[PDB]
């Protein structure tokens, strides 16, 4: 049973939630009143430390209980009010910081072999194209952002039907050979494509938040080595 307790304990230290816009908005108060009449150069620590005091001084709750589940309390209180006493930045902390198918290609060159149904996936992030349905080959990726739906020009035959997809706000060409003509025996399937990838995002024809989250990564670091430190001189503060 007390081995219930320390795999019970990590998960009382678990029952903390944070309110993320509140967060945000002291870290940004923290560092504008730090500089004082200065505009500031580098990012301030004590708004780090301020922080992360914070939220070291909720552990208390969550020990006490592991015990009641006078001289063992008051160690273990000890045991958390030197956590508030000195900053160990050296500790392993970060030092020094939608639809998928089957379609053919209408153009074929050398590099297509030849007019064949490739297996492709659209997601609202990007695009994949692969020569089974196991989605492991990753042949040729095309990002839905800076892409744009383009018609096949007046004079082709729907013999197919067809949509191509054509990369216009980037360098990268990304392999769009021939404008990357993607044809579906039906034009519904075209149609049912195109509405797909312009809902994925396709085209349809202060530096002070940087500082905020760069504080806000660092917390979340350290507290995870205080966690990671309480969970082991529990179980060994009251078994001695």
């Amino acid at each position: 049973i007390n081995r219930i307790f320390h795999e019970r304990f990590p998960f009382e230290l678990v029952k903390m939630e944070f309110d993320e816009k509140e967060l945000r908005r002291e870290i940004s108060y923290a560092i504008k009143n730090i500089h004082g009449i200065r505009t500031g150069l580098f990012t301030p620590d004590m708004a780090f430390e301020t922080i992360v005091k914070k939220q070291v001084k909720k552990i208390r709750e969550p020990c006490l209980k592991c015990v009641d589940m006078g001289r063992t309390k008051e160690q273990v209180m000890l045991l958390i009010d030197i956590e508030l006493a000195y900053m160990n930045t050296n500790h392993e902390d970060f030092i020094g910081f939608i639809r998928k198918g089957w379609l053919t290609i209408n153009n074929i060159g050398i590099m297509k072999g030849g007019s064949k149904e490739y297996w492709f996936v659209l997601t609202a992030e990007n695009l994949s194209w692969y020569k089974d349905d196991e989605e492991k080959e990753k042949k040729y990726m095309l990002s839905v952002d800076n892409l744009k739906l383009r018609d096949v020009e007046k004079g082709f035959m729907s013999s197919k039907h067809i949509f191509a997809l054509f990369n216009t706000e980037q360098r990268n060409v990304y392999k769009d050979y021939r404008q990357l003509e993607l044809a579906c025996e039906t034009q519904e399937e075209v149609d049912s494509w195109k509405a797909s990838f312009l809902r994925a995002g396709v085209y349809p024809e202060p530096q002070l938040e940087r500082q905020v989250e760069t504080i806000r990564n660092l917390v979340d670091s350290y507290m995870a080595i205080v966690n990671k430190t309480v969970r082991d001189l529990m179980p060994k503060t009251i078994m001695h």
